[PDB]
C-alpha cells in the first residue's frame, strides 16, 4: 500500500480526529478513510478484529515520515453530532444502539468517539464525565452513562466545575419522561460497586 493509491479529501473530524481524512483507493475507486500520523510522534490486532459494531481497520504504511491508517469510512457521521441534532433519542434508537454497543464490548466509549453506518449502525472507533469512580478515585459503567445521555441529551453527572463527586458518590436524577425500566437499567449500570427494556425497545 503506497499513499498514492488514494485519492483525498476533506478533513473528516476536526475534533482530535482531525487527522482522518475522507479519502478513495483508486483503481476501484472505494471510499475510505486515511488517518495520518508523523513517525517522529495496536496496528495488527485490530486488521483480522471484524464486527458489525466496530468499524473495520484495513491496513497501515508509512514512508520517510509518515504513518498511514486505512479505514472504513462512516457515512452518517458521530452519534454525537446526531444527539446534537435531536436534542435527545427515543427509547426505540437508544435501546437498539445499547446492545449494538453490548455486542461490540462483549466481542472485544463517548458519543464522539462512537460513529454511524449505512443503515445508522453503531460502530466504536478507538474527561471526567464518562469515567466510573473506580476509574477517577468499567464499560458497564460506559454503557450506563450513554443510555442516560441518550435518553436525557446530558450526561447524568454534569456539574459547572471538575471538582468528582457527583460521580463518587453517584448523585444522579431522571427526567420525568425516563420509564423505570430505562431507570432500572441505568440504575443497575451505574452501581458504585463494580433486560426487558433493551428487548420490546430495540431493532
Ligand atoms: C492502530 C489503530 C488502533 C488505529 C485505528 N483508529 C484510529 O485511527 C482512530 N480513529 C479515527 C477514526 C475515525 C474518525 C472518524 C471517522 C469517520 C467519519 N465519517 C464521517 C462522516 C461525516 C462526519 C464525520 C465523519 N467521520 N469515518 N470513519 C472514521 C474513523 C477511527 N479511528
Amino acid at each position: 500500500w503506497a499513499l498514492e493509491d488514494f485519492e483525498i479529501g476533506r478533513p473528516l473530524g476536526k475534533g482530535k480526529f482531525g487527522n482522518v481524512y475522507l479519502a478513495r483507493e483508486k483503481q476501484s475507486k472505494f471510499i475510505l478513510a486515511l488517518k495520518v500520523l508523523f513517525k517522529a510522534q495496536e496496528v495488527e490486532i485490530q486488521s483480522h478484529l471484524r464486527h458489525p459494531n466496530i468499524l473495520r481497520l484495513y491496513g497501515y504504511f508509512h514512508d520517510a515520515t509518515r504513518v498511514y491508517l486505512i479505514l472504513e469510512y462512516a457515512p452518517l457521521g458521530t452519534v454525537y453530532r446526531e444527539l446534537q441534532k435531536l436534542s435527545k433519542f427515543d427509547e426505540q434508537r437508544t435501546a437498539t444502539y445499547i446492545t449494538e454497543l453490548a455486542n461490540a464490548l462483549s466481542y472485544c466509549i463517548k458519543p464522539e468517539n462512537l460513529l454511524l453506518g449505512s443503515a445508522g449502525e453503531l460502530k466504536i472507533a478507538d474527561t471526567l464525565d464518562y469515567l466510573p469512580p473506580e476509574m477517577i478515585e468499567v464499560d458497564l459503567w460506559s454503557l450506563g452513562v450513554l443510555c442516560y445521555e441518550f435518553l436525557v441529551g446530558k450526561p447524568p453527572f454534569e456539574a459547572n466545575t471538575y471538582q468528582y463527586k457527583r460521580i463518587s458518590r453517584v448523585e444522579f436524577t431522571f427526567p420525568d419522561f425516563v420509564t423505570e425500566g430505562a431507570r432500572d437499567l441505568i440504575s443497575r449500570l451505574l452501581k458504585h460497586n463494580p433486560h426487558p427494556w433493551i428487548t420490546a425497545n430495540s431493532s
